[PDB]
C-alpha cells in the first residue's frame, strides 16, 4: 500500500477549501456529514467530548468518503499530538498558538526524529496501516499538515514571527476565541474585530501560507472566500441540528 | 418518590402534541432534541441502531427535559417490551401490528400479573428507580401508554377489531411501510394511499383512539393536524442534520 | 489448557450457596461484587439493561475470584443461550419455564450436537478460549449447569413435570413474579405464596433437584436455608446501593 | 450518490472469492482484516459478541476498502434482518436453514413491500445513506444478496427444494455444525462428512447457485477451490491471532 | 431558556449542604445516586476512572433530579478545565492547590477573556444547550462555582495567600491526601492531623470563604458540620457497595 | 483480602521474562494475548488508542491469567500515573526518560506520601479493591515496579545518572525511537545502533539495574537473551495478526 495522500494540504495552494465543523462526538453523525461533500471535516477534540479513541471512530467513519479529515487536539500538547497522528490524522489544527517558539515545537510535534519528535510505533499506528503502508517511516512527514490558530492578542502580537516559522502550512483565525480576547465576546461581528481579521488575512496570504476561518455567517464567509481566504469553515453539526429542529417546530407551534 | 406521570398518554384527549423522530442513536443527540421543545421524541429502536443499553442512555439524556419519550422497539417482542418497560419506557409504539389478538397481546406485555404478562423486577428496574418509587408495583400500569401501528394490508383488513381491543391507547398509520405494502413504495403522496390513511385516521378517531402518523412533508403534516390527529411527528433528526449541512454546503459549492 | 471446571455445578450436590443478584450491568460494579465472596453471582440479562457485550465484560471481571458466575438470559430464546455460552457462561437460569417441552428443549439448547442443539463455533468462543481448551468440543457438555425458574401458575401446573427431565439440574422458585401470578403482586411474604413456596422447594428437593431462590428479606433466606434450599440468593446490589445511599443520609437529613 | 454496487454478488458468476472469517467483534480488528486484501470478510453475528452496533462500527471500518462485507446473523430472525440491511450490509449468511419454507421467508425478509417484508425506514438508514442515494427504495433489493446455511441432516433433507427457491444466491456449508450433526463433533475431516461436503458443493453448482463453505485446513480449502465452490474462506482471526502468539511464545519458553 | 442557576454555589452562604462521591464512574450507577436526595453528589475525575465522556454521560443522568453536580478533574489542567466547563460541569472541585499564583490561574480558567482564559466554543457546548441558552456568554461566569483543595504541606503554607484569591468560592481539606503529607498515612483520626484540619476550616470561614471536607465517619462529618463547615461529603459510593454487600453476606457466612 | 503480589518485579532478579506487546486497545484482544503464556503483556497506552478506561478493561482482562500486566501511559505525566496506579497497573513503563532528576519525578509519582507524591484515594481504587485489601495504604509501595525508557540522545547521554536513581527497577531500550534519534528511522539493524544498544545493556546490568528491550527480529531477540536482559518483548498482536493473515491470503492468492 503506499501513503494516504493528503490533498488538504495539496489544495492549501490550488483552491479554496468548504469545510463543516463536526462537534456531534460520534462515528455515525461523522458519516452523516461525510456524505455532504464538504472539502474538509473538522473533528474537534478541543470544544466537543472527543477523545482519541472517539476521534480514530470518526476518522475511520470518513475515511470511505472523499471529505478530508482535519483533527482539532485540546491544546498543543505534544503526547496528545503524537496520538492523534499515530491513529492516522493528517491534518492538524492547533489551537491558541502564541509564539514562533510554540510553532515551532508544534512543527518538531508532527516529525519523525532526528529533524523532529514525533515519537515512533509504526507496527502500532492505524497511520502506517500497522506496516502494510512499508516505506511510511520515510514517507509519512511529507503528508502531514498542521494548521495553527491565531485566536488572542499574544497570537497577533507574534504573527510576524509565527509566519516566519517552516513548516506551519496555514494559520486559522478563530473568531470566537478572538473577539473574546479583544473584548467583544459574543461579537465578533463588531468592524474593530472585522478590521483585525481582513488585515491578519492579508499578513497571512501575503507571508505565502494558507489563511483559514470559521463563520456561520453567510454573508461574512463568502467576504472572507472574495479575500483568497484558503480554508473556510462554513457551519457546525451541533448548531445546524439545533436550528434545523427550532425552524420545523416553529412551523407548528410557538 | 411518586410514579412519573405519562403528560403524553393525558394529552392524547386533551391537545394535538408534536413529535420528532430520533434516529442518531446516541445519548448526546438525543440530548439536542430535547432542547428544541417537541411535544414527544420518538426513540427509534427499529430504523435506527440502537438497543436497550443505548434507549437507556436517550431515557436519561430526555428525563431532564419536559419532552416525553416514546420507544419504538423492533418488533412486537414480549421480552424485548418488558426490556423497555423496565429502563423506564412509559409510552411504547409497536410496529407492524396485524390482529386483534396481536394487539391483546402487546396490551398483556404492558401490564403487570395476573391481568397481564410483564415481568416483575421492580428491585432492579429504572421503571421503579430501584423501589425509591415505593408503591410503583400498584402505580406502574397506569402510566404505561400502549401505541400500535397500522402499516401493512393485513392490519387495514383488520382495523375494526384492533380499535376494539382495549388497553390500546393508539393507532400510529406508517406511511413508508404502508405506502410499500399498497404497492406504491416511495410515493406515500399518491391520492390511492391519502385516502386510505384519511379514512384510516377518521375510523381510528370514532372508535375514541387517539390517530397518529409521521409526515416530514409540512403541507400532509398540517393536513393530518386539521383533521383532528392527535400525535403528528413532523420529521426526522438524521434527514434535518442531512438537509441542512446539504443545503449550506449548495450556497458555497454545486 | 483444561476447561473451567463448573464448582457451582458440582456444590448443588455438596453445600448450600449463597449469592447475589448483579443488576448494575457494568464490568467494574461486577468486579466490586466479586471482591465480597459469595458463592455465586447472577448476571441479571431479563431485568438489567445487560446485552452479551455487557455480559462478556462482567464474565471477564469476575473470572479472576472464585466467585461462580450464573447468566439470566430475557427469556429461553435458544440463539440467545448459543450466544451466552459461547462467550463462557457455564450456569444458565431460564426465566418462565412453563413446561416439560420447554424445559427439555432447554436442555438440547445447552448440549451440542447430536444429542442438543447448541450451535459449534468452538474457534471463534471465549468458551473453549478460542481452542486454547484443545478438547473443548469433548468437554464442554460435562460443565454446562441448566437451571429452570418456575414462576407462574402453569410452571407450577408442570412441576412434577419439569421435575422429571434429565438435565434440569435446579429449579429457582421466582417469588416477584410467582406472588404477582398468584394476585398477591408486591407481597410475596403472604402465607397463601409462602405456603406454596415451601412445598414447591420440598418437592423439588425430593425429585432429586437443587432448589434455588432469591430473598431480599434475612429472615426468609434463613428459613429456605433451613428448608435445604441448595442456592438461594440474599440480595440484589441496586437494591444494596441505593439503601446504603438512603440510609447514610437520613443520619444527617430528611 | 448512486446505490453501493455488490461485488460480491456480481463475482459469484465470474470468479471465486477468497474470505476471512471477522470474529475479533471490533471496528478497530476489522480495519486491520481490511487491510489484507481479501474478497470478503464475514463479520459474525452468530458466533463472535456482536450485536448491531458493533457491526455498524466494522461496516464502517471495512467500507474504506475493497474486501466485501457479509454478515452473519444469529439466526434467521425477520426483524433482525431488518436492522442489519438498514445499517448497510448488502449480504447475509443465515445459519441453520432447514427447508425451502424458511429459505423463501429469507428472501422476502431482504425485500421491500409489495415483493417482500423488509421494513421501510430509507430516512433513518445508513443502507440509503439517509436519503443521500436518492433512488434507493427503487434500486435497494438488486444489490443485496442471501446466503443461507445448509449444516444440519434437516438442511441436507431440504436440500433440492432450498436449490429451487429464487432470490437464495449461495447455499454455504457449515463443516463444525455439519460435522456435530452427523455425529462426528470436532471430526469434519472424516470421510464420512467429507463425502458428504463434497457431493452438497456438486449438487449446489450444479443447480446453478454458489457453493460456499469455511475451512482453516490449507489442503481442504484448496480441495474445494478445485470442485469450483465460488466463495471460501479460509481462515479465522481469533484463530489466526491465538495461534500466530502462541507460535511465537514457543521459539522462546516451553 | 435561561442559565442553569448553580443552586450549590448561592447555598455555600445559606445552609450546610451533605455530599456523596460518585466513583461508580457509570451513568447508570450514577443516576441512582441522583434519586436519593444529597445535596451534592461529587463525580470523581481524579480518582476513579472517569474521563470527560463518562462525566458527561454522568451528568446528564443527574441533570433530571435536584442534586447539584461537581466535578473533580485529575489535576488543576487548563485545557480539561475547559472540556469540562463546556460539556457543563457548574462547580469544580480542583485538587492539590498549593499557591495563590496556582489559584487565580485556576479563577481564570473558570471566566471567558477578557478577564479570564477559559476558551470560547457555545455553539458546541452542551454548557450553552448549544445557544439555546440565547444569553449564555453573558450570564455563564455568574453560574461558576470553584473550589479548590488544600491538602498538602505546601498547601497549608499558602493558605492565608489562597483565602485572599477573589474568585475562590471554597477550600475543601483532602483528608486522606493531608494525613498522608503529615506522616499519618491511613490515619487522618490522629490528633495532630485532627487539630489542623480544625484551625484550618476556622480560618477558612474567617477569611469568608465556604469550608468543605470528605469524610465517611459519622462522628467526624457531625464534628465538621458542628464546626459551620458548609459542604460535607458524608460517604462514597463504591465504600457503601462493598460494605453493603460484605455486612449482608456476613449474616449467611465467613 | 493480602495485596497482589507483583512477580514480574520480583523475576527481574532470578530469571529472563518474555513479554508481548498488546496494542489491539480492547478487553477481548487481551484476554486472547492472556492465554498464551507469555510472563508479562505490555498494555501500551503510547502507541496504541488507549485510554483509562479501555486500560482497566485489559487489566480485568488479563487479571484471571498468570501474564503479568505492565502499562505504558503516553508520557511520564504525574497525574496519569496517579490514574493508572489507581486501576490497579503495578508495573509501569515511562517513555523518554532523559535526565535523573525526571527519574527520580517518576519514583516519587509511584509512592504514597510523605516518601512521594501518589494522590491517595483507596476508597475508590480497584488497586486497594476499595479497601478490601485492608492494609493497602501500607504495603501498596513494596508491589509497585517503574520502568524507564532510554529511547534518545539526551537518555543515553544521562545513563549513568537514571541509573543511579533508588526506585527505578529496569531501563528499557526503544529500538525505534532510539534509531530514529541517531539518524537510522526505520533501520534499527544497523551495526551503529546495534553496538550503542549492546553497551547500553552491559551498563544497566553492570548497574545492578533489569535490561529490557522489544525486539519482533527472532534473532536479535536471541542475541538479548544471550546477553543476559531481563524483560524482552518479543512481538505486537497488531503485527502477528496482520502478518497472519496476510501470509494465510499469500497461500491462495497474489
Ligand atoms: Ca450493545
Ligand atoms: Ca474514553
Ligand atoms: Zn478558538
Ligand atoms: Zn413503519
Ligand atoms: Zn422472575
Ligand atoms: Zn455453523
Ligand atoms: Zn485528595
Ligand atoms: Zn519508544
Amino acid at each position: 500500500m503506499v501513503n494516504t495522500v493528503n490533498y488538504f494540504k495539496q489544495k492549501l495552494k490550488t483552491e479554496q477549501q468548504i469545510g463543516m465543523w463536526v462537534g456531534l462526538a460520534d462515528g455515525y453523525c461523522a458519516e452523516i456529514a461525510a456524505n455532504v461533500g464538504y472539502d474538509w471535516l473538522l473533528i474537534d477534540g478541543e470544544h466537543a467530548p472527543n477523545d482519541v479513541r472517539s476521534i480514530l471512530a470518526q476518522l475511520q467513519s470518513i475515511a470511505a468518503y472523499p471529505s478530508q479529515a482535519v483533527v482539532r487536539p485540546v491544546s498543543g500538547d505534544v503526547p496528545l499530538i503524537k496520538q492523534l497522528l499515530d491513529i492516522g490524522a493528517q491534518t492538524l489544527l492547533i489551537p491558541m498558538v502564541e509564539s514562533a517558539e510554540q510553532a515551532e515545537l508544534m512543527v518538531k510535534a508532527t516529525r519523525y526524529p532526528p529533524e523532529g519528535i514525533r515519537g515512533v510505533g509504526a507496527a502500532l499506528a492505524r497511520a502506517s496501516r500497522w506496516n502494510n503502508i512499508s516505506d511510511y517511516l520515510q514517507t509519512a512527514d511529507e503528508q502531514i499538515c498542521l494548521l495553527v490558530q491565531v485566536e488572542s492578542k499574544k497570537g497577533l502580537d507574534n504573527l510576524d514571527e509565527i509566519l516566519n516559522v517552516d513548516g506551519v502550512d496555514g494559520i486559522f483565525i478563530g473568531p470566537a476565541d478572538l473577539s473574546a480576547a479583544l473584548g467583544y465576546r459574543g461579537n465578533p461581528g463588531h468592524e474593530f474585530v472585522q478590521n483585525i481579521i481582513v488585515q491578519t488575512i492579508q499578513k497571512i496570504r501575503a507571508a505565502g501560507k494558507a489563511a483559514g476561518i470559521l463563520s456561520a455567517d453567510e454573508k461574512l464567509a463568502k467576504q472572507y472566500l472574495e479575500l483568497g481566504t484558503e480554508f473556510v469553515a462554513v457551519g457546525v453539526d451541533t448548531s445546524l441540528l439545533m436550528k434545523s429542529m427550532k425552524q420545523l417546530l416553529s412551523k407548528f407551534k410557538n
